[PDB]
């Protein structure tokens, strides 16, 4: 159980030091956020790093703060005035209307538009009311409590008149009557020239970011005879006995390039319920499979995941990982 | 006149690219804010940096985001759950209740306490109603409009039950009946052992951060025969013909050390109305002077500055800079 202190000036750091020296028995994490860095600043930051359990110094880009901790002069007013950019419109993920809400309000006349955060846009309001979410003090209740509140503010607090979704035909949480829904497809399957699938089958497993799916994954690769793993961008460890595909592209892009180059090849994409299955279903010559490992709990994925997948036409294969050496 | 786009995932960056490619004639600044960095992320960031008029990639500290752009698994819920720190209390500058407001609300049961931003705490509510601030479309009106709103939310939106001020005897903007005011003195003048001022006078000019006070400053140093300049921490250029004092300390600290070491020396501190004069007035053997250059406009400092200074007992000297070679 910790205390936080936030600073943005040297004198505020001296205050942080007085506050800590007054609570010798307490734990402190201390964040300095400042546009300036120099000998003077560091010296007082490092004084705080020596007393705090943890300390971080965000070195922000010049002119992000349009207010002042001091009383400004006509000079200091004019400079900030004429560097403050002139802002007509702002685009952001729906949930960023919550977390970058304080910046939004400093541009009250900017027209706002949002786009999907990701697959989290696809869980509809009522789903967060399910029994799955309604036990108490549980980790699933706290999540639902949170999203319900966050979506509320994203929908009701800084009027934005349009929402971009990348998912064709699945109801969006932001489709609330208060805004235009626009479909914006990220991926161009035309000009690919994909024909009949002769000359072979390439099998790829999508990697999981959970370091704990390493052994399930390796078994999946063996069971279904998959040669390649496409690692998750949030993924950090490796699989043994499976050729990892190293590439700067995300999977969808990489697969689009391969189809262009290999227009007769059957592509099989296996995934533990990654969002990619949803963006990829309709790709020509691509066949997507959800893998549901029997050894994980049933509640390891939220009920809405299963619904979304079968609603989207993706096979959910039961996989008996425990029967694989 | 610009458009902003904010992202926190690769797919959101692809959306940013579609949005820009659809407004070829518009200017874009694009910010990616992400906890992960790698080949995959950079590649898509650099794609955006090639189309945007400007682009910046904040590489945030792990686990700052307690929500999800994807639908999380029981694993992904548990990990975030048990890394999310346990937070009892949060300390921050009064105005940071506005700018870090969205983080505050994600800790609804944390007890909150504030401290002064700086001298800006000393301008009282009504002062922002002055004629000085009440012409229209002016830069001074916009400032007052802004502070009035910011103070309102700092005072009324995330109940905090105590405010620390570093200024003894000057009314604080946060002294609104809704909270305890506590004086927290930053600076220990006792144990200094300052005696009668014999053995000489040391004169120091406080540097201005306005690169445009360079010539006024140099003249001040010459006029009043000041040998040393203490440069501002926000200050970035140098003075000619004045020995700059290089030190990691801020002025108050540095002066405290000097008095200990030189307990019979008279210290004269000259300043164009820096906040330091307010924290320093009562230091033993320190005599502070405000310098008001005749060649600047009268409205270069806000009326409340002058009031605060004379209210605080600091001499305001008229300085005829134009009469100095
Ligand atoms: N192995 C993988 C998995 C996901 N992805 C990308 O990650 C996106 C969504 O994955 P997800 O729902 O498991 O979690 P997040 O990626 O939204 O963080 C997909 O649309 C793919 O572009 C990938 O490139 N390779
Ligand atoms: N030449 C100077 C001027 C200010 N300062 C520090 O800056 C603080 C306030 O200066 P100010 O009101 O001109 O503007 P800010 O410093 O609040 O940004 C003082 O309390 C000093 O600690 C300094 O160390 N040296």
């Amino acid at each position: 159980p910790v205390n936080l202190i936030f600073c943005y000036t040297i004198l505020q750091m001296k205050v942080a030091e007085r506050i800590m020296a007054q609570h010798p028995g307490e734990r402190f994490y201390v964040v300095l956020m400042s546009e300036n860095r120099n000998e003077k600043y560091d010296y007082y930051f490092n004084q705080i790093k020596d007393k705090a359990e943890w300390a971080y110094f965000f070195h922000l880009p010049y002119g992000l703060n349009k207010s002042f901790n001091f009383i400004p002069t006509m000079a200091e007013l004019k400079v900030k005035a004429m560097l403050l950019p002139k802002v007509k419109r702002i685009y952001l993920a729906s949930l960023e209307k919550v977390s970058i809400a304080a910046f939004l309000s400093t541009y009250p006349d900017a027209e706002i538009k949002t786009f999907d955060d990701g697959t989290i846009n696809l869980i509809q309001s009522s789903s967060y009311l399910g029994d799955e979410f309604s036990v108490n003090g549980t980790i699933k209740r706290n999540f639902a409590r949170m999203m319900i509140g966050d979506w509320s503010i994203a929908k009701t607090r800084n009027a934005s008149d349009e929402h971009y979704t990348i998912f064709k035909g699945l109801k969006n949480i932001m489709d609330d009557g208060r805004r235009k829904m626009t479909y914006l497809p990220l991926f161009d399957a035309s000009e690919l020239k994909a024909g009949d699938e002769t000359g072979g089958t390439v099998r790829i497993l999508l990697g999981s970011p959970d370091k704990e799916m390493k052994e399930i994954s390796e078994k999946a690769a063996k069971n279904f005879n998959i040669q390649y793993v496409a690692p998750h961008p949030r993924q950090t460890y490796g699989l043994s006995g499976v050729t990892t595909l190293n590439s700067p592209y995300v999977i969808e892009d990489y697969i689009l390039r391969e189809i262009k180059k290999n227009p007769h090849t059957r592509y099989e994409i296996y995934t533990f319920f990654s969002g990619a299955a949803l963006t990829m279903k309709d790709f020509p010559n691509v066949h997507v499979y959800a893998l549901k490992p029997a050894s994980l709990p049933e509640d390891y994925w939220l009920k809405p995941v299963y619904a979304l997948f079968t609603q989207s036409g993706i096979p959910i294969l039961t996989f008996d990982d425990k029967l694989v050496p």
